[PDB]
């Protein structure tokens, strides 16, 4: 599923991410665009042999199990292809463990690279929430 901008920010709202751990919900749209492009089915190969996946590129090193990243963990314990569903959920729940991990979103690099520092409120502009 490719996502419309409000479409996602309406779904990431209702699922408790507006303020979680103080990021207002232009910032998740933010890194959901630069991640993803706002595409469910999206993947990325990094170079240790790991996989991001989902809306926000979600890295089976730490967070789901691919079973092709030996070594790894799988703290929120999920296999990562349920990060690719319609149904952004998995997604929602396993962001918010990251984001408590003591880094914030600083853990997306494309947030810290194109998000952060921005006027983030323009991501939701025009919506209805
Ligand atoms: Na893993």
């Amino acid at each position: 599923k490719v996502f419309g901008r409000c479409e996602l920010a309406a779904a990431m709202k209702r699922h408790g991410l507006d303020n979680y751990r103080g990021y207002s919900l232009g910032n998740w749209v933010c890194a959901a665009k630069f991640e993803s492009n706002f595409n469910t089915q999206a993947t990325n190969r990094n170079t240790d042999g790991s996989t991001d996946y989902g809306i926000l590129q979600i890295n089976s090193r730490w967070w789901c199990n691919d079973g092709r990243t030996p070594g790894s963990r799988n703290l929120c314990n999920i296999p990562c292809s349920a990060l690719l569903s319609s149904d952004i959920t998995a997604s929602v729940n396993c962001a918010k463990k990251i984001v408590s991990d003591g880094n914030g979103m600083n853990a997306w690099v494309a947030w810290r690279n194109r998000c952060k520092g921005t006027d983030v409120q323009a991501w939701i502009r025009g919506c209805r929430l």
